[PDB]
DNA sequence: CATTAGA
DNA sequence: TCTAATG
C-alpha cells in the first residue's frame, strides 16, 4: 500500500503504455500481474533480484525496480512521458467514444489534437462526435447538489409515465458523495423480470419523457434495455446554465433489482467484502441473484429477492445503509 | 461481462 | 460478423 508503491505505481505506468500506445496486450498483462504481487508482498523490495523470487517477476521488470531502486527513476518512463506520439494517444483517448483503437488510427492520419479533431469532425461518429461536444462538461464533476436536482425531475416523469416505475440512483450519490461523475439510474417494472419477454417500450417511454421535457438532450446509443445519453439541467433565470451531464439508464427484470440495485451501489470493496461472507454464509452473490451453495461443490436457484434487506437477512447480516456501505 | 454501433 | 467502446 506504500512500501511497495514506486514499483507498483512504476509498474502501472509501464503497463498502461503497453495497452495503450503499442498492442502488448500481453506485455501489458506482465506489467499488471507484477504491479499485482509486488504489492501483496510484506517487505520493502531492496532489489530486483528480490522481488525476482516472485511469480510474474522476471528478469525483464526485476531489471526495471533494480533502476528504479538506483535512480529516482526511469528512462523507459522518462522517454515515453516525453513522446509526443504517445502523449497524444493518451490525450485523444479522453474523447469519449475514443479508445486506444481508434486514438492510433487518428494519430497516425496526424489527428494529434482537440482542434485536429474539430477540423474533421467527419472521421468522427456521433458518439465521438458528441464526445468532442462536451469535452468540457464531460470533464467535469457533478455536485450532489446537483445530482438531487437531477435525481428530482428523472422520478417525477418516470412516476407521470407510469406509477409503476421503479428508478434508484444508484453509485456514489446514492451513498452520499459530495460529488460524482455521471448519473446512474437502475429501472424496473413489474411487467419486467426474468421470463416476461421483454417490453423495449418500457425503456423508451421513460427516455421519451426525458426528452419531451429536455431533460436528455443527446443520444450516445440507445438499446433496448440500457439507454445511454446526454442531459442538462434546466438553466434558470438565465445567467448560469448548466454543463452537459452524461446519464445512464438501463432497463430491469423486477426479479432482479436488489441485487444489481444493492450491487452498483458499491462500494467495490463493500461489495467484494458483502460477497466474501456470502459464501461462507452459504451463499453466492452476483450482479442478478443469489444462490444457494451446495457442498458438492455449488449449487444454483436464485432466493427471493424484494429488497436490499433480502439479501442481508439471507446472509444474516447488517442491515447497511447505503451511506455506510463504503467498505 | 454484457450491451450497443458500426462497418 | 466481428471488433471496439462504455461501464
Ligand atoms: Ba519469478
Ligand atoms: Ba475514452
Ligand atoms: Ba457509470
Amino acid at each position: 500500500e506504500t512500501l511497495n508503491g514506486g514499483i507498483t505505481d512504476m509498474l502501472t505506468e509501464l503497463a498502461n503504455f503497453e495497452k495503450n500506445v503499442s498492442q502488448a496486450i500481453h506485455k501489458y498483462n506482465a506489467y499488471r500481474k507484477a504491479a499485482s504481487v509486488i504489492a501483496k508482498y510484506p517487505h520493502k523490495i531492496k532489489s530486483g533480484a528480490e522481488a525476482k523470487k516472485l511469480p510474474g517477476v522476471g528478469t525483464k521488470i526485476a531489471e526495471k525496480i533494480d533502476e528504479f531502486l538506483a535512480t529516482g527513476k526511469l528512462r523507459k518512463l522518462e522517454k515515453i512521458r516525453q513522446d509526443d506520439t504517445s502523449s497524444s494517444i493518451n490525450f485523444l483517448t479522453r474523447v469519449s467514444g475514443i479508445g486506444p483503437s481508434a486514438a492510433r488510427k487518428f494519430v497516425d492520419e496526424g489527428i494529434k489534437t482537440l482542434e485536429d479533431l474539430r477540423k474533421n469532425e467527419d472521421k468522427l461518429n456521433h458518439h465521438q462526435r458528441i464526445g468532442l461536444k462536451y469535452f468540457g462538461d464531460f470533464e467535469k464533476r457533478i455536485p450532489r447538489e446537483e445530482m438531487l436536482q437531477m435525481q428530482d425531475i428523472v422520478l417525477n416523469e418516470v412516476k407521470k409515465v407510469d406509477s409503476e416505475y421503479i428508478a434508484t440512483v444508484c453509485g456514489s450519490f446514492r451513498r452520499g458523495a459530495e460529488s460524482s461523475g455521471d448519473m446512474d439510474v437502475l429501472l424496473t417494472h413489474p411487467s419486467f423480470t426474468s421470463e416476461s419477454t421483454k417490453q423495449p417500450k418500457l425503456l423508451h417511454q421513460v427516455v421519451e419523457q426525458l426528452q419531451k421535457v429536455h431533460f436528455i438532450t443527446d443520444t450516445l446509443s440507445k438499446g433496448e434495455t440500457k439507454f445511454m445519453g446526454v442531459c442538462q439541467l434546466p438553466s434558470k433565470n438565465d445567467e448560469k446554465e448548466y454543463p452537459h451531464r452524461r446519464i445512464d439508464i438501463r432497463l430491469i427484470p423486477k426479479d432482479q433489482y436488489y441485487c444489481g440495485v444493492l450491487y452498483f451501489t458499491g462500494s467495490d470493496i463493500f461489495n467484494k467484502n458483502m460477497r466474501a461472507h456470502a459464501l461462507e454464509k452459504g451463499f453466492t452473490i452476483n450482479e442478478y441473484t443469489i444462490r444457494p451453495l451446495g457442498v458438492t461443490g455449488v449449487a444454483g436457484e436464485p432466493l427471493p429477492v424484494d429488497s436490499e434487506k433480502d439479501i442481508f437477512d439471507y446472509i444474516q447480516w447488517k442491515y447497511r445503509e447505503p451511506k455506510d456501505r463504503s467498505e
